[PDB]
């Protein structure tokens, strides 16, 4: 087994805080102290690319494909998760990634992002939601949007769905307005962080900010945003935190994370977010995969490979199936909590908190886990 | 300008028809006694792939780029579209597809199929409907889902959308059940024909094809299937249908459809369905544009490209600016009427006929045109 172990970095537009956690995690290995956990290096061969687009990501794929990556730890959006995942499993290059789970895809990617689809889910059912708009954009597919859309059809549930993406001040406006007439009192809210706190501004400046309104908030970070406003307004707003930032894990973290220079490690500067989390894990999978395959004596080797993606026939990685097969398996303890999945690669045996804002601030009102589904608290 | 003019051919599952059409198409121009019409051969250099998915189709493109292609007349799915055009855009190749209209790419991707968005709302309106089950697959994108979300929220419809994919005869008899529970009465179907045709038969098994139900089929081709069941169940039946069959040039075509061996040219034993005729149309619009490039004494050629589409950097084809922009003001007649494009290269001045179910058959009850909207026939 190789005393360096060389794994892909795919990073996209705006994911500094997430390649700040995967520096981290990498640089924690390299310089354990513990001879068992790093009996390898990690050696990563890392694009960061602004505009990820698929022609950009294909080109990064097959540019890290013959540097001689074993796996990839990747990011993608709707318009690259075809060609990231259709690369890797042609050529059995492992793709591990944070992004938003999908289905098609069911060889050699491994899901960190556990789903938030029976969580968001149970909570409707929870407070009898009947009649509710969606927000949401379409960065992370349309899943979400199915799933509510589906379970709407099938309970006489009267949603209004609407897309948000490219909207500016005087959308929001007139959105905000219409929205106004009806006199809707209810939202879930699915969108990307960036777009998530500029709505939030508009109903703040819309005044719908108070009590009675209520705002689901369908990611699987809470926390990660600033609801100070909502806090003060008196707005019912719930959410999901799957990360516990109350454990000794997430602590020991924290108490690094704060050290970073900001300047040379961007992002640092606010805790951080799931996604920066679920990246810190896969690199925590990722060294567990090795040390496994390191123990069932799989001497892992990509010579002497031709190194082309275009290559007529494909010559897939013949140890890409141990490697693939070794992932699934893993189960540790993450920033995310038990990390473990299913022959799909997807999350399984996993919680998250369910929060709500009160006068005191957030407040833990329960949990869902894909065994117990939702648990609130109650005397 | 060369005598032979290089084009690509990317032709993905269960498209036999529409290569077919391809081929006469270039059959007919290949062979034309008119030196006007035909100063230059067409030279197609196609892959015929069964599987479609984005690794394939990226294998393809850059085996077409290769061989020097001009331009490439391509379909692709929700799998493809991103590579395809991305691709395409990155390396100046023009895009020509009868598939899915895109926003997002806004160079180099000729979009020949019209939106059938306007027409579809207008109809929902004019027929009053304002509860209605939406079942759909998503082999086509979502925007049609998101159109119907989007104009239910803003007008207080109860819309239940269903998606449809991977249903068996099971699931459609649950599916079919409930359904019958809630004594849904109006459908709006979007599906692939296949899938198409399967619920259709469901809704007979089940009776609903009676009066007084009604489907609207939202696609170009409402003649494209069979709805005898249908006629005699005597429920309203309404669609589009963009090919009109009562014009000399369609019924030209039609005469050497008809003569063709189905064995050498399979798909030619039933009438071509839209999606062919877009074909069709597709070579029409390529060699209008090659006959202008030449008056334009634009000698298109791609010497000395490296031919790699992984060249680093990329090396966009520097004519093909002026092949772009000369595909975009084509303005032709074609077996889906006016051809015609706006600078994001799709279909504009652009009419479809709306087809209703009567005893008779289906008869023409108005149509729709992006200047006068829906329009119709009244005494
Ligand atoms: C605001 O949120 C509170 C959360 O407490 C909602 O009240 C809860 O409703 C659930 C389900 O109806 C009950 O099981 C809890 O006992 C309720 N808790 C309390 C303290 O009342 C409340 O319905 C929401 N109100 C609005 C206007 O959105
Ligand atoms: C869910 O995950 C936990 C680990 O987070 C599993 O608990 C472990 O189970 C093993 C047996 O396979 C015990 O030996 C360990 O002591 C347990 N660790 C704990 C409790 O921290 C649990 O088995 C999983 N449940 C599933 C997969 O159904
Ligand atoms: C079935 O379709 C017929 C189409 O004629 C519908 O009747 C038309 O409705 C429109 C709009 O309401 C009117 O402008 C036409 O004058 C009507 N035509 C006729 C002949 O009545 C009818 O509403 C549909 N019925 C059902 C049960 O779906
Ligand atoms: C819509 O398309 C038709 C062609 O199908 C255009 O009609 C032509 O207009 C030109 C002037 O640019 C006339 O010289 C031709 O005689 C017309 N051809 C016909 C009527 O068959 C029409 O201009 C287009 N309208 C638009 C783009 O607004
Ligand atoms: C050393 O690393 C191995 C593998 O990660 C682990 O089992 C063990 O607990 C570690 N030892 C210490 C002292 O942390
Ligand atoms: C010959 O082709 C040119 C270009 O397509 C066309 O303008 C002309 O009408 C054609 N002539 C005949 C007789 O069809």
């Amino acid at each position: 087994f190789p005393s360096s172990v060389q794994i892909g970095g795919l990073f996209i537009r705006n994911t500094d805080q997430e390649y700040t956690a995967f520096r981290l995690a990498i640089f924690l290995h390299n310089t354990s102290p513990n001879a068992s956990e790093a009996p390898f290096n990690l050696v990563p061969h890392v694009d960061n690319i602004e505009t990820a687009n698929s022609f950009a990501v294909t080109n990064a794929f097959c540019s890290q494909y013959s540097r001689g990556v074993f796996a990839i730890f990747g990011l993608y959006d709707k318009r690259s998760v075809h060609t990231l995942t259709s690369f890797c499993s042609a050529l059995h290059i492992s793709l591990i990634t944070p992004s938003f789970p999908t289905e098609g895809e069911s060889q050699f990617v491994l899901q960190l992002r556990p789903s938030l689809r029976g969580a968001l889910l149970s909570l409707l059912d929870h407070y009898e939601w009947n009649c509710f708009v969606f927000l949401y954009d379409t960065d992370r597919g349309y899943s979400i949007l199915q799933a509510i859309m589906e379970k709407a059809g099938q309970n006489g549930w009267h949603v209004s769905a609407i897309c948000v993406e490219n909207f500016n001040d005087v959308s929001y406006r007139q959105l905000l307005e219409e929205l106004d007439r009806r006199q809707e009192k209810k939202f879930v809210i699915d969108c990307e962080i960036e777009r998530l706190q500029n709505i939030l501004e508009q109903i703040v400046s819309v005044g719908k900010h108070v009590k009675g309104y209520h705002y689901i908030i369908a990611n699987l970070g809470f926390k990660d945003i600033s609801l100070e406003r909502f806090i003060h307004g008196g707005a019912n707003v719930t959410g999901f935190q799957l990360v516990d930032f109350n454990t000794p894990m997430v602590t020991k973290l924290m108490d690094r994370w704060k050290k970073l220079d900001q300047r040379e490690y961007p992002g640092s500067e606010t805790p951080p977010k799931y996604t920066s989390a679920l990246t810190y894990d896969g690199v925590l999978v990722m060294a567990e995969t090795f040390r496994s395959l390191r123990r069932q004596k799989i001497d892992i080797s990509r010579r002497g490979n031709a190194g082309d993606c275009l290559a007529n026939p494909a010559a897939p990685w013949g140890q890409g199936i141990d490697m693939e097969r070794t992932l699934k398996q893993v189960r540790i303890q993450g920033l995310t909590g038990n990390v473990q999945f299913d022959h799909y690669g997807r999350r399984v045996n996993y919680t998250m908190d369910v929060f709500e804002l009160k006068s005191t601030g957030p407040r833990k009102v329960g949990y869902w886990n894909d065994m117990d589904k939702l648990v609130l608290i109650q005397d």
